[PDB]
């Protein structure tokens, strides 16, 4: 099977015809909710998780595992990485490390950089520690959308990112139109095109088992 570059920014699914949507900055209260959206659609997704989230809602993280969704790293604080020293960016990614390890008994191969913010000295330290870094391409910006009347605006950009040939796109879990409104909606026009929803690993062609590695 393929080899997937670590330390190098990837935007874009490379398996034609899938879609990854993907859940940044949670677990959250509004998480589980998404699970049992995800799960009447049988598709798969991928949660790009935090550091105090995690130890917030461990059994969170084990239900996303246990329904076959992929688990990323996002940091432990959410720091913009390029503000950070070589020793600094390491410990953003070793501390969520160790919460990960001990709540779904791995640590992920993936990860996302907050903001996408990224510098050489990111990717030297991801490819030191062995992390594909994943972007995307569809940005729903659903942050800054989260009411009943807004919402609609992140679809709109979604639709259009998707027909552009996104494939690989950002929404957030912490955002309750998100979950409650925005997803469905994604979950519909996806299931109308007959795309394969699935996590970003399995979208780049990488087998689950590559997805994760043991404690270090
Ligand atoms: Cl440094
Ligand atoms: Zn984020």
């Amino acid at each position: 099977s393929r080899d997937i570059p670590f330390g190098q920014v990837i935007t874009t699914c490379t398996t034609p015809n899938t879609v990854a949507l993907t859940f940044d900055d949670g677990p959250s209260s509004y998480t589980p909710q998404l699970l049992d959206l995800l799960s009447e659609y049988k598709v798969r997704a991928t949660f790009f998780v935090l550091g105090e989230a995690s130890q917030s809602n461990p059994q969170i993280i084990q239900r996303i595992r246990q329904e076959g969704h992929q688990v990323g790293s996002h940091t432990y604080d959410h720091t913009s990485l390029p503000t950070l020293s070589y020793d600094q960016i390491v410990q953003e990614m070793t501390s969520l490390e160790s919460v990960l390890q001990s709540t779904m008994g791995d640590i992920p191969t993936y990860m996302r950089p907050p903001y996408f913010d990224v510098n050489d000295l990111t990717l030297q330290v991801m490819s030191d520690l062995g992390y594909h870094v994943v972007t995307a391409s569809i940005d729903t910006k659903d942050y800054n959308h989260n009411s009943p009347d807004l919402i609609s605006q992140s679809y709109d950009k979604f639709v259009t990112e998707l027909n552009n040939g996104g494939n690989l796109c950002l929404a957030h879990d912490t955002k309750e139109q998100t979950v409650v409104t925005l997803a469905k909606m994604m979950l519909d026009e996806t299931k109308s095109r007959g795309l394969t929803v699935t996590t970003v690993g399995d979208c780049l062609g990488d087998p689950e088992a590559s997805w994760y590695r043991s404690s270090r």
